[PDB]
C-alpha cells in the first residue's frame, strides 16, 4: 500500500509554492483515483504517471527544481529539466499522442502494453482531476437543459435511466437527483456503486430489478429527485427494464465501452473481462461487441417508445456501429443538444483547488462569487446547489462553469484574497480538457460542426501554445488514440503580482481562442462575442 | 501578377524588427516558391497562407502589431491577436493538423478542397524556406555517407540515378556533383529542369535517353562530378535506362509520389494529371498507381543488379506497397543508413537568413564559423563547398548543420556581431522541421526506432511547447495528414540582450530535446550526450 495522499497545511516541501501546488495536485489525482495503487485515476486505465518509478522521479524533480526551470513529461515519464525563465510554465506534458495512421485501437493497446505510451484521459496524466465533482455540473446542466427542451422545465415525476458508475459516470445519479428526476444507474460492478453510495453520490443500491423498479416509481410518484443504483450488466438490465415497462423519459450512458479497457461482456465480471483481454483478446472483443449490440438496441428500443436518448461522450454510437448496429449512429448526443451553445460563449468546466486542503478556502471563494456575479447568473444558482449536495473529495475544490472574461475576473479576485489573508494558501485554477477552445473530437464535442470542421485539430495545439506563451503554471497536450486531441493548463493564484499577470493573460486567451474557434465555424453568438471583445482579424473578400 | 518579393535594406515597415523579419521571411518564402502566384512554395501544393486574402491580412497584422502581442495562425488563416508579453513568441501557427482517424489521404484532399485546411509542408506555411539550398547539405551528406559506406570514400567514376527536380528534389543534381558523382535526374516537367539549370543546380538538360547516357558515361569515364537532367516520366525512363545498361551505382527518388498532388501518370503531362484529379479522381489514382508500380519495380531491378537503392522521405515504398509492389517495403531509406547517427548527437538542418538582403551579412557569418570551429569539423568543410557551388536565392541565407550546444554558440556570436555593426541587420535562425527532436514520421525519420517508438508524437509537441516557453520568435506545429507531426521555430538575432537570452534558451532545448528523444529510444551516443550535458532525470528500477 503506497496510499498516496496530498499534503495538507501551509508548509513547503518544495523550493517554492508553484512547485508545491503542482505536487499536491499530482498527489490529489492519485488520492481520488478509482484504482490509485495502479496509478489509475479514471476511464478504466488513465494514469497519473507511466509507472511508480516515474511517479517517484517526478516527485523528486518537483521538490528540487527552481522557479526558472521547466520539467518535461513524455507520456507520464519525466524526461528533462531545462533552464527557462520565471514567466514560462513549470511543467510541460505530452501524453498519449501517437501519429494518426498507427493510433488505431489495437495498436494503442500494444504500445501501452509495451510501456511506450500511456492513456492520459483528460485530467488524469496532467493532474487536474478533482474527483466526481469535476463532472457533476456538466451532467446536471445536460439534464436541466433536457428538462427545458422536452419536459416543460421540470423533471419532477420523470425517470432517468443510464449506466456507468465509474469515476466520471458516478456523477450521474447525483446530477439527476439535483435535477428533480428519479434516476436509475446500472453498473456491473458493485464496488463502483458502493463508492458512490459512500461518497454521497448515490442514495440507495437496489437488490434486484423488481426492487429497482419499485423505488424509482415511488420517487416518480412522489415527484421527488432521488438516485437508485442497480448491480448488473447494462445489456441484460436495460432489456429487463423494458420487459417490465420502466418507460423511462431519458436514457443515456457513461459506461467505459472500450472492449480493451473496461466494457464487461454479459456473463463476465470485471476481473474475468480484463483477464480475457490479456489472454484471449479476440474472444473478448467478440463477446464485448456482442454485448454492446444488445446494449445499444435496448437504448434504441426505449427511443422507439418516446424516450429522449442521447450519447454522453463515451463513443457508444460509433463502437455500436462497428458491432453491427447502424441505427446507433442516428442517436443524438449531449453536445449537440445541450453544451455547444455554452461553448460558443466560451463557457466551460472551469474549476479550482485549495492547495491548503482547508475547506474554508473554497467557502471563501464561494462568497466571492455570490458578491461578484449578478443574481440569476448561471454561477449564482450552481454554488448553492454545490454547497448543498457535493461532499469534498481530497483537497477541497469546486466546479464552476464560467465564460470568456469571467474566468480571469474571478481568478484575479482570488489572487488578491490570497495576497491579503482571506485565503490561507495558493489556489490552482484549471479545467477539464473538454472546453470550447481546447479539444477536437468528431465523435463528441466537435461532431457536426456547422462548417464541417469536425476533425480540425489545429485549435487545441494553438490553445496549448498560447498557455505556454502566457505563462500558465502547467501545460499538457493529450490524444485519445486517433479520435481526439486536446489541451489542458493550470494557472496558480498564489498572491503575487506575477501570478495576477499570468492569470489574466492565460485565462482570457484560453476562452478567447474558444470563442474564435466557434466563430470561425459560423456560430452567430460566437461571432458576436468575438466582435465585442476585439478577438478577431479583418480578412477581405469576406 | 502579385509578384511578392522580400523587402531589401534596413528601413522598417513594421513597428519593430521582430515583426519586420517575420514579414520578410513570409515574403521570402513566396519569392522563392515553385508556383508563387498560387502561394505554392514546394511539395506540389504546400502554401505560405490559405489564400491571398489571408496573406494580405497576415501582412497587415505584422505591420501594426506590438512587441508584446502574438499573432495566431490556423492553417494559413490569421485568427487572433492576443496581448501576451515581450518574452513570448510573436507568431503561433498550427497548420494542417487533423484528428488521426479522419486525416486519411482522401479526406485531407476533400478538407483542403473545401478550404478547411492547408497542406503546410515543413517550411512552407511557417515561413522558413530558403529555396533549394535548405535541402542540399542534407542530400550531399547522404551521398557522401553512401560513398563512405559502400564505395570506399569516393564517387569519382560512379553513377547516381534519381528523379524529382522540384523545390526539394532540385537540390539532388548539385549534391551529387559536389560529391564527385555522375548524377542523372529524371523529371517529367521541363520547366522544373529549366529552373534548376538557370539557378546553378543542373549542368545540362539532355535531349534524349541516348544523349543522357553518353554524357553521364563521359563524366563517369573522366571521373568528374557533374549533373545531367532528362525530361521524361520516371517509370518510362528508369525502364529504358535499364534496357540501355546505365548500370547505376546509386538509385534514389524525390518525386512527389502523391497521386492527389504531383505524381504524373505515364502518358500524361503535369497539367493533364492535375485536371484528371479534379474531374475524375478515381481514374487518376488508378493510372498513378499503375505508373508507380512500374517506377518502383524499375528501382528494384537496379537493386537486383547491385545498385545501392534507398528512399528519400517521399513515401515511395509505402505508396508503392499500396499499388501492388510489396518488395518495395524492403528497400532501405536515407534516414536509417545515413542521418540517424547525426540526429543522435542533435545534428540537424540548422539555417539562417539575412533580413538585410545583403550577401555581405552571410559572408560575415561565414567568417565567424571558420574562426570558431576546429578544422575538420563537419561545418568547416561545408562552408567552402557552399561558398563554391551555391548561388543565393532570394534573401541571402545559409544551410549549416550543427549539433547540441553548437547552435546556441554560433547564434550568440552572430547576435553580438549584429550588436556591433559587422552585420547590418537582424539574423533569423531556424531549421527544417525534419530535425532530431521535432518530427515523428514512421515512414521516414523515425522508421524502425530501436525501441519500436516510431509513431510516438509526444516529442514534437514538447518541442513546440519548449520553443514557446523559451521565447522563440515564431513557433509552428504541422502534420502531414495522418503520417507525420512536427514542430518548427524561428528565433531572431537582432542584437539585443533579450535576443541573446532567447537564442540560448531556445536553441539548447531545441537540440536538447532531440538528444533526449534518441537517448530514450536507446541510442548509446545519444545516451552519452544526454549524460554529459545534464539533460536527463534519474529514474529508479533502471
Ligand atoms: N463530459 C463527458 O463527456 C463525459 C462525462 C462522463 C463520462 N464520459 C465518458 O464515459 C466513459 C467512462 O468514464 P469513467 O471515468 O466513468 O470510466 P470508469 O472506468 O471509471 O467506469 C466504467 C464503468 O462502466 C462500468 N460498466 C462497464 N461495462 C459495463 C456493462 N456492460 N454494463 C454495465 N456497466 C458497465 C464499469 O464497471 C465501470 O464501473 C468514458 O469513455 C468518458 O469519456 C464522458
Ligand atoms: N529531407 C527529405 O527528407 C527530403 C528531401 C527531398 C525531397 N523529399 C521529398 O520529396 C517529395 C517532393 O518534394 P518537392 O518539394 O521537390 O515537390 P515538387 O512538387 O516541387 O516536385 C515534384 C516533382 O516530381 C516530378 N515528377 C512528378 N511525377 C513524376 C513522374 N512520374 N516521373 C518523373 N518525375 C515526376 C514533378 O514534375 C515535379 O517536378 C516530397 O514528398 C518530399 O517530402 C524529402
Amino acid at each position: 500500500p503506497r496510499n498516496i495522499k496530498a499534503a495538507r497545511g501551509t508548509t513547503l516541501r518544495c523550493k517554492g509554492w508553484q512547485q508545491e501546488t503542482i505536487l499536491r495536485l499530482l498527489e490529489n489525482n492519485i488520492e481520488n483515483g478509482e484504482r490509485p495503487e495502479d496509478l489509475v485515476i479514471y476511464m478504466n486505465a488513465a494514469k497519473a504517471a507511466r509507472d511508480w518509478d516515474c511517479f517517484d522521479a517526478i516527485v523528486r524533480t518537483l521538490k528540487t527544481m527552481e522557479a526558472d526551470e521547466t520539467l518535461v513529461v513524455q507520456s507520464g515519464k519525466p524526461v528533462g529539466l531545462f533552464r527557462t525563465h520565471a514567466f514560462a510554465p513549470r511543467v510541460l506534458l505530452a501524453n498519449g499522442n501517437v501519429a494518426g495512421r498507427w493510433a488505431g485501437d489495437a495498436n494503442m493497446f500494444e504500445l501501452e502494453k509495451r510501456g511506450l505510451t500511456i492513456l492520459p484521459g483528460m485530467t488524469a496524466a496532467c493532474w487536474q482531476y478533482i474527483g466526481s465533482q469535476g463532472i457533476v455540473q456538466g451532467t446536471y446542466q445536460s439534464f436541466v437543459s433536457a428538462a427545458e427542451q422536452y419536459f416543460g422545465g421540470s423533471l419532477a415525476g420523470r425517470i432517468i435511466l443510464t449506466a456507468g458508475a465509474g469515476g466520471m459516470g458516478g456523477a450521474q445519479p447525483l446530477a439527476g437527483k439535483m435535477a428533480g428526476a428519479a434516476t436509475l444507474v446500472v453498473d456491473v460492478d458493485p464496488v463502483s456503486l458502493e463508492r458512490r453510495l459512500n461518497t454521497g453520490y448515490l442514495d440507495v443500491i437496489a437488490t434486484s430489478v423488481d426492487d429497482a423498479l419499485a423505488r424509482i416509481r415511488t420517487l416518480a410518484a412522489e415527484r421527488e429527485g432521488g438516485s437508485v443504483g442497480i448491480v448488473g450488466n447494462a445489456a441484460d438490465v436495460f432489456e429487463a427494464l423494458h420487459r417490465k415497462e420502466l418507460r423511462p423519459d431519458i436514457v443515456t450512458d457513461q459506461c467505459m465501452v472500450d472492449p480493451y479497457r473496461g466494457y464487461v461482456p454479459s456473463g463476465l465480471s470485471p476481473a474475468e473481462a480484463a483477464q480475457l483481454v490479456r489472454t484471449d483478446p479476440e474472444q473478448a472483443l467478440a463477446l464485448a461487441a456482442a454485448t454492446l449490440a444488445r446494449h445499444a438496441r435496448a437504448m434504441l428500443r426505449f427511443r422507439d417508445d418516446g424516450a429522449v436518448v442521447f450519447e454522453y461522450g463515451n463513443t457508444l454510437r460509433a463502437r455500436s456501429v462497428a458491432a453491427g448496429v447502424p441505427e446507433a449512429g442516428e442517436l443524438p448526443s449531449f453536445v449537440t443538444l445541450f453544451i455547444r451553445p455554452l461553448f460558443c460563449r466560451g463557457i466551460g468546466p472551469f474549476r479550482w483547488i485549495a492547495a491548503s486542503g482547508d475547506p474554508k478556502d473554497i467557502a471563501a471563494i464561494d462568497g466571492i462569487i455570490e458578491s461578484t456575479f449578478a443574481e440569476g447568473h448561471m454561477i449564482r444558482q450552481w454554488i448553492p446547489m454545490a454547497r448543498k449536495y457535493i461532499q469534498f473529495q481530497g483537497l477541497p475544490a469546486r466546479i464552476g462553469w464560467l465564460g470568456h472574461g469571467e474566468r480571469s475576473k474571478l481568478a484575479l479576485l482570488v489572487n488578491e484574497a490570497v495576497a491579503d489573508g482571506r485565503i490561507s494558501a495558493p489556489i490552482a485554477f484549471t479545467r477539464d480538457h473538454l472546453d470550447a477552445g481546447s479539444v477536437a473530437s468528431p465523435y463528441a464535442e466537435t461532431e457536426k460542426m456547422q462548417d464541417g470542421s469536425d476533425a480540425v485539430s489545429d485549435w487545441p495545439l494553438l490553445n496549448a501554445m498560447l498557455a505556454c506563451s502566457n505563462g500558465a503554471s502547467l501545460v499538457a497536450l493529450h490524444s485519445n488514440g486517433d479520435k481526439s486531441a486536446s489541451a489542458g493548463q493550470t494557472a496558480i493564484a498564489d498572491g503575487t503580482p506575477m501570478a495576477a499577470f499570468k492569470l489574466k493573460s492565460v485565462l482570457d486567451a484560453d476562452t478567447g481562442i474558444g470563442v474564435i474557434r466557434y466563430a470561425d465555424a459560423g456560430y452567430e453568438v460566437a461571432r458576436e462575442t468575438r466582435a465585442l471583445h476585439g478577438l478577431g482579424i479583418e480578412i477581405g473578400g469576406g
